[PDB]
């Protein structure tokens, strides 16, 4: 096909447990020394046989980091326009069938929200909506973006897949980033994460990173939602997804997240617990892996948890966020997933200070 969809069929015959069965800790000595590393070099650094070089990735992660981002940690926030959707992702708090206060910011909402976030200091916003063409339509979101450029250098969208002319579309009006997170690479697991709606399209959804990087997008940011599905596989599924992309689009700028599942209206537990030691390891596996490529940590994590993280290659954090249309002012109002990490921008800001980090809100900035 040309896509991302020929790797993920290349691998469906892959027997991961026997991959691991032959991994031996002379394996995991040897890529720590080396300088370039395979996608499956990576995969031996996700193995449990890994996990007793966890101080040695560490501290070799640390370097790479410190080598192409500095001591520096952008911040940015997320900006929900709308909660319409017509999907029904079962881990989402905004599935269809959940009962909830459906509403769409107005434009003067937008602006009003859009000062409340600039007055923080923060240059960097993702900005995010429900799959709903009827209630917030590509022509919504441009006329949102025109608003946010006034206050934001660098918008980013987290929304509905869109056609390679539509990601254009917004491209021009000031969108210079994308965020979509596949969920699960599994087809099957997919499948049964998403019985309805028009997300349950595995092909158009996947390739939608390569459509907005062909439409000149900047940056992308991807990623699985572990919890999901065997979370060793997903996550190689997401460096090898990020391979792909920064082998094909050489200059665009490629991250990835590991946000990890969160209680929501709904209530549906996940498949498979995800520890703090895994999702360790899964960062410093990949910042070897790709030690250029940012890696973006969300406040889906404790504050403790992301505070020991600063020096493990996480490079974008967020702060002062809130997952609710309109919750920043309305603390009743109902959010896609409860959030842990409730510091704000100043109070993650002073943080980082005090860990020798400098706080950076355009991403130039990174260096
Ligand atoms: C915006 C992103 O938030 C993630 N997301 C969706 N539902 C949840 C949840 N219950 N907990 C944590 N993250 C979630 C999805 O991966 C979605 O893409
Ligand atoms: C608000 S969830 C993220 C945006 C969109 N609903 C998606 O799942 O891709
Ligand atoms: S994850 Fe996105 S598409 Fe799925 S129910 Fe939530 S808002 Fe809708």
């Amino acid at each position: 096909s040309g896509t991302f969809y020929d790797v993920i069929e290349d691998y469906r015959h892959f027997d991961f447990a026997a991959y691991f069965a032959k991994v031996t800790d002379s394996d995991v000595r040897r890529i720590l020394r080396q300088d370039r590393l395979s996608a499956l070099d990576f995969l031996t650094l996700l193995s449990p046989q890994a996990e007793a070089y966890l101080e040695e990735m560490a501290q070799k992660a640390h370097r790479l980091t410190v080598q192409h981002f500095g001591r520096t940690m952008l911040l940015y926030t997320p900006l929900y326009l709308a909660n319409y959707c017509v999907n029904q992702c079962v881990y989402c708090g905004f599935q269809l069938k959940n009962k909830l206060e459906r509403k769409k910011l107005t434009l003067a909402e937008v602006e009003q929200e859009a000062q409340l976030i600039a007055a923080t200091g923060l240059k960097h916003i993702l900005i995010l909506t429900g799959e709903s063409r009827q209630h917030s339509p590509v022509s919504y979101i441009k006329d949102c973006v025109n608003i946010l450029k006034k206050y934001f250098s660098s918008i980013s969208i987290e929304i509905y897949p869109l056609t390679q002319e539509e990601y254009a579309e917004l491209i021009g009006a000031g969108v210079d980033g994308l965020t979509i997170y596949q969920e699960v690479y599994n087809e099957e697991v997919y499948a049964e994460m998403h019985p309805a709606g028009p997300k349950r399209n595995y092909r158009f959804r996947l390739e939608a990173p390569e459509r907005a990087c062909q439409a000149g997008m900047r940056t992308v940011n991807i990623g699985a939602l572990l919890g999901l599905n065997d979370w060793r596989q997903e996550a190689f599924f997401t460096g090898l997804h990020a391979d792909y992309l920064q082998r094909r689009f050489p200059d665009v700028e490629v991250s990835i997240s590991p946000p990890r599942m969160r209680p929501h209206l709904g209530g549906f537990p996940p498949r498979v617990v995800v520890s703090d030691q895994n999702l360790v390891q899964y960062v410093l596996a990949f910042r070897l892996f790709m030690p250029r490529s940012g890696i973006t940590l969300s406040t889906r994590e404790n504050g403790r948890l992301r505070d020991a993280m600063v020096r493990l290659g996480v490079t974008k954090m967020s702060a002062g966020s809130c997952t609710a249309v309109g919750g920043r002012s309305d603390q009743e109002a109902v959010g896609q997933f409860q959030i842990s990490d409730e510091r704000t921008v100043a109070e993650v800001a002073a943080m980082l200070y005090a860990q020798g980090y400098q706080p950076v809100y355009k991403d130039w900035q990174a260096l």
